[PDB]
């Protein structure tokens, strides 16, 4: 029945106000729209343009001594060079095309760490949750933030819904000049469109804040649809998906886990996150 997704402040939030709101959005959702954290359209706008900036005038060198060396180095570019392009960094052994990038992506970063820290503590504190050795133990981690630029041209095997491995996750999107909605989930048994919204931000809650909770947390089912051969004039699009997750270290008892739904793909009595992958 239930399909809305609701927008909060964060501000409002740690003021104590829509207490009961929120925790049964957690339970019910896991997700939700959020404004007052402190992050802006303008910070976005201006990654973004570096970005593409680079993509459109770098060097053909400069581009190889900035892509990704290996799959599993989710740092620096891929796909930009002679479906789409994408730009990775963590907390550390970044790659970087100049200077001035450094500090701006270095800034976003921080921005978008610290509010979803914020969030994050937020959810801990409406369940009533102090995980083992501290909330800021557990919030101080390894983060990772993807950014994914999709440019326009003119001349598709859906994949199928997931949950995030995350405590939570934090998505700008800047919209599609079409209206076209490439983000949807599952909210109350239907698909729901996620779209841009101004100055709000969207929150996936992931399994870890289901798991952290003993259970109290929803972590939503979604998927990006790709747009199919006709609905192209004007679809360029970004987002830019910030993964908080834990320290490899971090530990589950596995009764819990399975008693969820999520891939039972270790065989013992308790587990770490790094394994899981
Ligand atoms: C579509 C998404 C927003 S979610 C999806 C997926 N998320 C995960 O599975 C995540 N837990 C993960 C990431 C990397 C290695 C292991 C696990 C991912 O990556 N895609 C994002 C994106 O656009 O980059
Ligand atoms: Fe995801």
């Amino acid at each position: 029945m239930d399909t809305t997704v609701p927008t909060f402040s964060l501000a409002e939030l740690q003021q104590g106000l829509h207490q009961d709101e929120f925790r049964r959005c957690l339970r019910d959702k896991g997700l939700f729209y959020l404004t007052d954290c402190g992050l802006t359209d303008t910070e976005l706008k201006s990654a973004k343009d570096l970005v593409i900036d680079f993509f459109e005038h770098g060097s053909e060198a400069e581009k190889r001594a900035v892509t990704s060396p290996v799959p599993t180095m989710r740092r620096g570019f891929t796909g930009l060079e002679s479906y789409s392009m994408c730009y990775s960094m963590g907390t550390a052994d970044n790659l970087f095309p100049s200077g001035d990038f450094e500090r701006i992506w270095t800034q976003y970063f921080d921005r978008q760490y610290t509010a979803s820290r914020a969030v994050a503590r937020e959810v801990l504190r409406a369940t009533g949750t102090e995980p083992d050795g501290g909330v800021e133990a557990f919030l101080d981690c390894e983060p990772l933030l993807r950014f994914r630029y999709f440019p326009q041209v003119p001349e598709p095997l859906r994949m199928a819904p997931h949950y995030d491995l995350s405590m939570v996750t934090l998505i700008q999107q800047t919209p599609c000049a079409n209206g076209f909605v490439s983000l949807q989930a599952e909210v109350g048994g239907a698909f729901t469109d996620l779209p841009y919204r101004p100055d709000a931000v969207l929150v996936f809650c992931g399994a870890i804040a289901t798991l952290v909770t003993g259970g109290q947390v929803k972590a939503p089912r979604h998927h990006v649809a790709a747009p199919r051969r006709d609905q192209i004039a004007g679809s360029s699009r970004t987002s830019s998906v910030f993964f908080l997750r834990p320290n490899a270290d971090f530990t589950f008892s596995v009764p819990l886990a399975r008693e969820c739904g999520f891939d039972v793909s270790l065989d013992g009595e308790t587990a770490t996150f790094q394994d899981w992958i």
